[PDB]
C-alpha cells in the first residue's frame, strides 16, 4: 500500500492526565466499531502494536496541584517508545486514546524519527497550560507546554518527565477549533507567537481558507510530516457528545472531515492522535456511538476516504 | 402570472425502484401538507395533472440484480409523456415522488420539449450506477447513467426500458451535496469529467460560490432551461429524516433553501422533482413532518418564496 | 474599568408588544443565570439600575387592529428617560427584555445622548412594520417604523407615542439575519433601501464578510456609537427555542458570537438589548436553560469574552 495508507495501531487506553473515568476504553469502543476493518476495506497497509499495558503506580504523589505526575509521565514515555518504534517501521502511527496529555508521548516518539515535523493540533482547547499556570492540575491540558522549545526553563522539574525533551517550536504547531482557552495559555499563545484558527477564525474565513493557510504556514517552505492531534471535542457536542470537556459551538462534522480530507490529499500524514473519546459520559448509549462513529469517519478521512467518492485503480464499465 | 410562477403538478405515487415501502404516499402528505395552496398564495398560476396510476405489472422477473426492470420503465414512460404534455402547455413541471428512478421519465419528458436543458441533481449520491456497475440493483440509484450520452453502449436491453434514447450529455448535468458515491459511480464521475460539488466543496467554498460556479457552468455561454432534481436526502438528517437512504453531513435547511432561490432568480427553472419522501420511515410523526415541511419550504422557495421577504407590485405606505 | 467593559443594567419587565406572556420574566431570568457576576469575572463595571416599574395602564383599548397602545408608549417613554441617564452616567446601556417593542424607547434614549448612533438589527424579524401595514396589531413587530426619519407623516397618532420624535435615518441601520419579513415590510425595506443581510445574504458571503460590509457601511465615512438591538429569535431555534416568534434556519451559536465579537473589537458599542428571551414557551425546562445561556453567551461575547481567549496584563510565567 501508498505511503499515506500504511498504518500502525497504537491502543493507549489511559486516563490518569483527568479525573473523569471512562476515557480510558476509548481504543476498545474504536475498535469494537470495526475501525480497523474499515481501514482495511480502505486498501490500507495495517499493522496492529496492541494496546499499550498502562501499570498502576501506588503512591503517585501529586507534584503541588498537578495530579497523578509519575502515571501520567511514564505513560507518555512508554508511547514515546511505541511510536518512535512504529515510525522506525515506515509506518504512519495512529494512536487510539485516551486523555490528550498521552501527546506528549506521541509527539515526542515521532520526532525522534521526524524532527521537522509540523504540528496541527485540533481541539476546543491549547493545552499549553504548564504546571505552574494550570488551575485544574489535569495534564490532558498540559502537553503542549513539555513539547515547546521556548517553554524550556518554565517547565519545573516534575516526577516522571525527566525522560521529556523539549521537540517542537512555536512555529511547528498550529490550532484549528479553539473555544475554551485559559488565561495563562492565552497569554503563552501571544508571547510565544504561536499560528491558531480559533472558532472566530474559523466563522470569518471559512474551513477552505484555514486548511489552506495552515497547510501553507506548515509546508510553504517544503515538504515536511504532518503530526494531527484530533481531540473529539474539537468537534460540536451534537456530533461527539462522550466526551470529558465539551464546548458548545464546535467545528461541525463536515469541518472536521474537511481538514482530515486536506491533510490526507498532502500525502505528508506522519503522525495521528484519535483522542478523549469517553464512552461512559454519553447520555444515552446514541450519544456514545454517535462520537465513536464520528471519531471513526475523521480517522477513515486521515486514511483516504472521500466524501466525493473512492474508487479501486480498475476498469468498473468493462 | 410570470413564466416562472405557472406551475404544472404531476403525481408520482410509485416505490418500486427500491425495497423500502412507503415513498409511494410521498404526493399524498405533500398534498396534505397545502403545497398547491400555499403556492397559490404565493401569486403561481396552479394547474394539478394528477396522480399518475401505475399500474402493477405481475411476474417481473429482475434482470440479473436489477430488481423490477419493467415496473420502473413503465413509470418512467408514463411520467416521460406526462411531464412532455405538461412542457408543451407552457407550464413548469412538478414532480411529486416517489423514488428517484422517476428522474428517467421526468428528464425524458422535459428533454422532448426543451433538448438544450441543463440538470442541476441535489443528491447525497450520484445514481448513475449502470444496470451492470449496481451491487444493490436498485432502479432509484441508476437514473443519470440511462439519461447520459456517453453511457451509451455500456446500458444493456433492460425489460420495459426500451422508448429510453439517451437525452444529456455528461458536460450538461452539475452534482450538489455528493457524500456516499460507490466506487464504479465514482469511476464513471471522474472518467466522464461531470461537474460536480459533494460535501468537500460545499466546505470549502461555501454555498455561495457553489451556486455562482453551477450556474456559470450551466448557464454561462447562453440562457438555457434549467432541470432541478431535487432528492430529499440531499439534505442533512437533522431537516430530512424520513428518507429511504440518509447520510450524515448534509447540506443545511438554509444551503438548500440558498441553492433554490438562486435556481429562482434566474427565471430558468423549468422542470422541478421532489423526491425520496418516505413518510413510512420517520421515528417519531414529528421527524415526518419536519421531512414534508423542508421539502415544502424547498418547492416554495423554487417558485418565489424569499427569506428577505416578497410584496405584490402595489404601494404598500398608500 | 474599560469603555468597552462600563456597563449600566436596565431591567425591562414588559410584555404588552406582543399577546405571549412570560416575556416580562426575560430580566428575572437572565439575572438568576449570573449575568451580573459573569460580566463582573469579565473585568466589567456593572451597575444594576433595577427593574423598571411598569405601572399597569388599564382601559387601554386598541388604536384600529393595534394592541396595547398606551402600555406600549408609556413603557418605551420610561425607557427612554432610563436609557439617557445611564448614558449620562458614561456607561454602556444593557437593555434586559421584554418583547422588542422597547427598542422604540431604548434607541430614542441612547440617541437623546449620542444622536450620531449607528443600529446593528440581529433579529430574524425586520419589525418596520407601521401601525397601517400591520396585520397582527402587535407593537413587537413595529418599533423601527416609529424611530426612521424617511417615514415621517407615514406614522398615525397612536396613543402613548407623541413624545417620539424619528432618531435614526434609514442610511444609519444594517439588518443581520432576516427570514420572516411581511409583504408591507419588504416594501419599505426595498423602497427606503435600508442596508440588510438576510439568512440568503449570510449564507452567500459568510458571517465574516457579512460583519466586515457591516462596520464598514455604519463606520467608513465616520466612528460613531453603536446601538446593537439583539433579539434571540435572529439565532435559530435549536439554540434559543424559548421565544414568542421562532423562525427555523437561523443564524448559529457561532455566527451570533462572530457578530457581537466583531462589534465588541470596535470598542465603540453603546447601547444593547437583548429581547424576547421567554421563560414560559420552554418546550421543555432544558429549552428555557438553553434560551437563557445563549442570550447570556451572546451578552458576554459584546463587553469583551473572546473565543481565542482573554488575558490580564500580567506575567503568566512569572
Ligand atoms: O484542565 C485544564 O487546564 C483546562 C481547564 C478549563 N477547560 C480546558 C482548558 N484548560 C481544560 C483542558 C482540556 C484538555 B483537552 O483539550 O480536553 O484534552
Ligand atoms: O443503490 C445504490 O446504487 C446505492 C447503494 C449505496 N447507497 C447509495 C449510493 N448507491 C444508493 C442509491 C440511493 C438512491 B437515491 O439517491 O436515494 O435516490
Ligand atoms: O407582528 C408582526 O408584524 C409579524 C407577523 C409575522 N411574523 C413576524 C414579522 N411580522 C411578526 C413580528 C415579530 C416581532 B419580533 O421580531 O419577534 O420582535
Ligand atoms: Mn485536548
Ligand atoms: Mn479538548
Ligand atoms: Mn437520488
Ligand atoms: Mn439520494
Ligand atoms: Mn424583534
Ligand atoms: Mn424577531
Amino acid at each position: 500500500s501508498a505511503k499515506s495508507r500504511t498504518i500502525g495501531i497504537i491502543g493507549a487506553p489511559f486516563s490518569k492526565g483527568q479525573p473523569r473515568g471512562g476515557v480510558e476504553e476509548g481504543p476498545t469502543v474504536l475498535r469494537k466499531a470495526g475501525l480497523l476493518e474499515k481501514l482495511k476495506e480502505q486498501e490500507c497497509d495495517v499493522k496492529d502494536y496492541g494496546d499499550l499495558p498502562f501499570a498502576d503506580i501506588p503512591n503517585d504523589s501529586p507534584f503541588q496541584i498537578v495530579k497523578n505526575p509519575r502515571s501520567v509521565g511514564k505513560a507518555s514515555e512508554q508511547l514515546a517508545g511505541k511510536v518512535a518504534e512504529v515510525k522506525k517501521n515506515g509506518r504512519i502511527s495512529l494512536v487510539l486514546g485516551g486523555d490528550h496529555s498521552l501527546a506528549i508521548g506521541s509527539i515526542s516518539g515521532h520526532a525522534r524519527v521526524h524532527p521537522d515535523l509540523g504540528v496541527i493540533w485540533v481541539d476546543a482547547h491549547t493545552d499549553i497550560n504548564t504546571p505552574l499556570t494550570t488551575t485544574s492540575g489535569n495534564l490532558h491540558g498540559q502537553p503542549v507546554s513539555f513539547l515547546l522549545k521556548e517553554l524550556k526553563g518554565k517547565i519545573p522539574d516534575v516526577p516522571g518527565f525527566s525522560w521529556v525533551t523539549p521537540c517542537i517550536s512555536a512555529k511547528d504547531i498550529v490550532y484549528i477549533g479553539l473555544r475554551d482557552v485559559d488565561p495563562g495559555e492565552h497569554y503563552i499563545l501571544k508571547t510565544l507567537g504561536i499560528k491558531y484558527f480559533s472558532m472566530t477564525e474559523v466563522d470569518r474565513l471559512g474551513i477552505g481558507k484555514v486548511m489552506e493557510e495552515t497547510l501553507s504556514y506548515l509546508l510553504g517552505r517544503k515538504k515536511r510530516p504532518i503530526h494531527l492531534s484530533f481531540d473529539v471535542d474539537g468537534l460540536d457536542p451534537s456530533f461527539t457528545p462522550a466526551t470529558g470537556t465539551p464546548v458548545v459551538g464546535g467545528l461541525t462534522y463536515r469541518e472536521g472531515l474537511y481538514i482530515t480530507e486536506e491533510i490526507y490529499k498532502t500525502g505528508l500524514l506522519s503522525g495521528l492522535d484519535i483522542m478523549e473519546v469517553n464512552p461512559s459520559l454519553g447520555k444515552t448509549p446514541e450519544e456514545v456511538t454517535r462520537t465513536v462513529n464520528t471519531a471513526v469517519a475523521i480517522t477513515l478521512a486521515c486514511f483516504g476516504l472521500a466524501r466525493e467518492g473512492n474508487h479501486k485503480p480498475i476498469d468498473y464499465l468493462n
